[PDB]
C-alpha cells in the first residue's frame, strides 16, 4: 500500500514525465525494445525498426511511447483507485494484443529506468520505491483481471 506522500512522490515525478510525454515515451520505448527485442515483434505498424537512429525518427512509435504514458498518467492521478481505468485496458491487453505479464514487467523497469536517469536531482529512493509499488500495484490488477479473462500470459 503507498502512503499519500508516497503517492505524491509518484505524482512530482510524473508532472515532469508531463512537460515532455513524447521524449519521455521514447525514451522508455527505446530502452524496452532494446533490452528485450521480442517485445518490438508486438508491434505490426514498426516492427522492422532497428537502429536508434530509425526508432527515433518514427512516428508510429512516438505516438506509440505518447499512448502508453497518457494512459498511465491517468491511472497514476487515481492513487490506486482505477478499476475504471484498468478495465478497458486489461480487455484488449487480454483479447486482443495478448500482451503476457513478463512484458508487462520488462517495460515497467525501462520506466523507472528512463525516470531515473531523466530526474536524478529528486527521483530517489522513496520516489523510485513508490513508482516501483504503484507499477506493481498496476499489474497487480491488470494480471488479476487477465486470470478472470481467462488469459494466461
Ligand atoms: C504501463 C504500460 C502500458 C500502458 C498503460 C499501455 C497502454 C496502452 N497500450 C495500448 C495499445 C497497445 N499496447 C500494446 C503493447 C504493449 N502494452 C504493454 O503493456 C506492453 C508491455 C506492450 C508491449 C510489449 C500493443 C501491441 C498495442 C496496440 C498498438 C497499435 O495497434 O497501435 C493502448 C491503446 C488502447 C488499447 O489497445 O487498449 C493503450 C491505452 N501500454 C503499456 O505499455
Amino acid at each position: 500500500v503507498l502512503s499519500e506522500g508516497e503517492w505524491q512522490l509518484v505524482l512530482h515525478v510524473w508532472a515532469k514525465v508531463e512537460a515532455d510525454v513524447a521524449g519521455h515515451g521514447q525514451d522508455i520505448l527505446i530502452r524496452l525494445f532494446k533490452s528485450h527485442p521480442e517485445t518490438l515483434e508486438k508491434f505490426d505498424r514498426f516492427k522492422h525498426l532497428k537502429t536508434e537512429a530509425e526508432m527515433k525518427a518514427s512516428e508510429d512509435l512516438k505516438k506509440h511511447g505518447v499512448t502508453v504514458l497518457t494512459a498511465l498518467g491517468a491511472i497514476l492521478k487515481k492513487k490506486g483507485h482505477h478499476e475504471a481505468e484498468l478495465k478497458p485496458l486489461a480487455q484488449s491487453h487480454a483479447t486482443k494484443h495478448k500482451i503476457p505479464i513478463k512484458y508487462l514487467e520488462f517495460i515497467s523497469e525501462a520506466i523507472i529506468h528512463v525516470l531515473h536517469s531523466r530526474h536524478p536531482g529528486d527521483f530517489g529512493a522513496d520516489a523510485q520505491g513508490a513508482m516501483n509499488k504503484a507499477l506493481e500495484l498496476f499489474r497487480k490488477d491488470i494480471a488479476a483481471k487477465y486470470k478472470e479473462l481467462g488469459y494466461q500470459g
